[PDB]
């Protein structure tokens, strides 16, 4: 879905990609692409 630490998605962090998986940190209440 999106590249890497950049925006996994347009409002936030949650990529949407299958075979990818963002990670969830908590500070800003998401999962950025790592």
């Amino acid at each position: 879905c999106v590249a890497t630490r950049n925006s996994c998605k347009p409002a936030a962090a949650a990529c949407c990609d299958p075979a990818a998986s963002c990670y969830c940190r908590f500070f800003r209440s998401a999962c950025y692409c790592r």
